[PDB]
């Protein structure tokens, strides 16, 4: 088995794998991710769910902060509004599998030993070390500082997110006196190859169906292919690709390594990944779909 | 007239106009906030008549004392700041200001005022402000400061808030009065309002100040801000003898024509400053 290496699979990057093994020794530990609640939950949530859930196999205590204060502000409805929205949320995560803990951002963002801390935090943060991570508005170095202030009031010892913001936390890093461990996940290319390139969770099999045929997939390409992306971070193993006795017949493939090989030397088509990749996601959204 | 009584020795009153209106009000209010002060000098002096000004104008007087600002810069925790400040508030009684007094930390880390920071910051540029984040956020929480006591005007020194005059609903009318000059014409360096008549002939004498020049003169400086006219200059009979001057012009007159000499300035100056500061000090 081991705990590390279930962690690690389908991370971009784990910042400090050695942190981490001391981290898994420890009796009590914890780690969380931030979500902003949202309506629909795509393929790139389930995929950083499944990575908290991985955690949680491996002794790990969850907690999933919900941004309700930055959805506030971004002008999305009022906090009340927002709450319905972050249980919906966390009704889909449950049927993901996980089990956390829930933090609504305003319980404590606005609280006046965290906002000492942001003000405190902003002393030793430069302009530009904060920019880093059409015409830029205060909020935005506001932001990250904000972030690295609730690594440090959730106390966790693992900090997860996409590797987007991964920038934000190498501040945390500089600015805690506990250092953190981060764990990066991929970010998804959308269905076109780049909002409406999304698959939901509870969408219909007809309608995954649907936006996987209008799919980006070049032949041969891998990198940026949206579909071969899916069949590498969702789909089980080994899977057979049903196809004409006179086109190649069945493919039993045992791990996406073959799969991706095959794509790339054009032994599988286009089409042919497709369906096997559309009737293969439509039964492992099933279990999800229906609880919803 | 008040419109003249407030503008009367101010760098620069950001619309008149504004101001103008204000005074039309049967109830209007201003403030200028100050970090609390182990000493205090004519810099803080000279503002406080301006608030005192206001006040006589019929402004309802606000003083901020800007704790949680001191405390952030590791000036000490905040109860021995409140002592400070709590000092600086007889001394501004004992200059005749009657206003009410407020620490920032009663306030600044509030929900409401907190969250209220966070949605200018979004409607401001992280250039039209501006090298620590601090330093591009403290503006906002001046604007937030001056929404949040529900002022007319805000006074201070010469130091972008017609920012404010943009994403708050009520225009607030900005005053800024003008930056004394060091006794040594830079910028330990300078008299206090409680200091001893002795102390401050000592100071004023070592000051820096040319015969004939009046631009950045310390000595002429205090003459123009806290001097009563007609001023009353004794000389000896060999140098031009005793004079009477009615304004301050006519100083800045003689002055410049080295008709009046700095040795003979500075004792009218330091004789009047500390008869000036005396009912003040025999109070502290």
């Amino acid at each position: 088995m081991d705990e590390f290496e279930m962690i690690k699979r389908n991370t971009s990057e784990i910042i400090s794998e050695e942190e981490l093994r001391e981290v898994l020794k420890k009796d009590e530990k914890s780690a969380y991710i931030g979500f902003e609640p949202s309506g629909k939950i795509h393929l790139g949530h389930y995929l950083q769910i499944k990575k908290m859930i991985d955690l949680q196999n491996a002794g790990f205590d969850i907690i999933i902060l919900l941004a309700d204060l930055h959805a506030y502000l971004n002008q999305k409805g009022e906090l009340d509004e927002i709450r319905k929205i972050g249980d919906y949320n966390k009704k889909v995560f449950e049927a993901m599998g996980l089990k956390a803990k829930y933090v609504y951002g305003s319980e404590f963002q606005l609280d006046k030993d965290y906002t000492l801390n942001v003000y405190r935090l902003a002393l030793k943060t430069t302009l530009k070390r904060a920019r880093r991570s059409e015409n830029p508005k205060v909020a935005e170095v506001i932001y990250p500082i904000m972030q690295v202030n609730d690594i440090h009031y959730l106390g966790v010892d693992v900090a997860v997110g996409g590797m987007e913001q991964r920038k934000i936390h190498m501040l945390a890093r500089e600015l805690l006196p506990k250092k953190v461990v981060c764990i990066h996940n991929p970010v998804l290319t959308g269905l076109d190859g780049e909002k409406g390139n999304f698959i939901a969770v509870d969408d219909s099999p007809e309608e995954i169906r649907a936006k996987i045929k209008k799919a980006y997939c070049p032949a041969g390409v891998v990198e940026g292919n949206p579909i071969m992306e899916i069949a590498k971070y969702f789909l089980e193993y080994p899977l057979t690709i049903k196809r004409p006795e006179k086109f190649g017949g069945d493919l039993t493939v045992n791990s996406y390594e073959e799969l991706e090989s095959l794509f790339k030397n054009k032994e599988l088509h286009p089409m042919d990944l497709k369906n096997a990749v559309a009737e293969e996601l439509i039964k492992i959204l099933e279990p999800i779909r229906k609880r919803l």
